[PDB]
């Protein structure tokens, strides 16, 4: 039934939420034409690593990142973000953990190219992989998923090309999903969904853009009818 709804909406349907309705998404847009297409690549993938325990909501923290960044020269991540972090507004905790994340990362990135970028964006898998190795994480860590997804979207705006996300990378597991999974289910939200996009054909990393908007009442009239039906109908099955 669930099960229904979702794969009804499909892989489609679930790119039109992020290209239209997505408040990230439209952040990154925002952040893309104000910075070197590299530059915005690798620094969607250090916020990402580093967008968790917020001191501010999830879409005004991305809008500050976008803003900061937004016609500023970067020579080091990992300094940009040594100012960047005390200074804000919706990321001011666990700065030396987090500052370390991105010093660790850099690393990685720096050795990196636009074309190579672009290779990891045919193969996130790889990338998937590749950064479960360079952080030392879990597969199904909630922020290593977050920033194959955010990658994602950087990558569909930078090269103008939509490639949907493996089947096989797990939802991020935040607390929001936390909390939509407990009214359906006692099984892990990151085992779950992964059954439910299984069966719906539609990858958890999309299903994610599909149950955190109905959440926050927000937007979603640049949609069609039927899609937003179909999103009705899906908040009702939720709960
Ligand atoms: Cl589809
Ligand atoms: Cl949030
Ligand atoms: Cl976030
Ligand atoms: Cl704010
Ligand atoms: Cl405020
Ligand atoms: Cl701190
Ligand atoms: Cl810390
Ligand atoms: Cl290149
Ligand atoms: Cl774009």
């Amino acid at each position: 039934e669930l099960v229904e709804i979702i794969k009804g909406i499909g892989i489609e349907g679930a790119k039109e939420v992020e290209e239209k309705v997505d408040r990230q998404f439209y952040a990154l847009q925002y952040l893309f034409r104000h910075q070197d297409p590299e530059m915005f690549i690798k620094l969607v993938i250090a916020n990402s690593l580093v967008s968790y325990q917020l001191t501010g909501r999830g879409e005004d923290w991305w809008w500050e990142f976008a803003r900061y960044f937004s016609g500023r020269e970067v020579d080091s991540i990992w300094k940009a973000y040594g100012e960047f972090l005390p200074k804000s507004k919706n990321n001011r905790r666990l700065i030396e953990a987090k500052l370390n994340r991105i010093r660790k990362v850099e690393g990685f990135l720096s050795t990196l190219t636009l074309k190579d970028l672009e290779g990891y964006y045919k193969n996130m898998k790889m990338l998937w992989k590749a950064l479960i190795k360079i952080m030392g994480s879990r597969e199904d860590s909630k922020t290593i998923v977050f920033t194959v997804k955010m990658f994602g979207y950087a990558s569909r705006i930078a090269f103008s090309r939509f490639i949907p996300y493996p089947m096989e990378i797990p939802i991020p597991e935040d607390l929001r999903i936390k909390s939509v999974t407990s009214k359906l289910t006692q099984e892990k939200p990151t085992k779950f969904w992964m059954k439910i996009g299984q069966e719906s054909g539609v990858p958890p990393l999309h299903i994610d853009s599909l149950i955190w908007p109905l959440l926050g009442n927000a937007d979603l009239t640049p949609l069609d009818i039927e899609l937003r039906n179909k999103l009705m109908k899906l908040t009702e099955l939720l709960g």
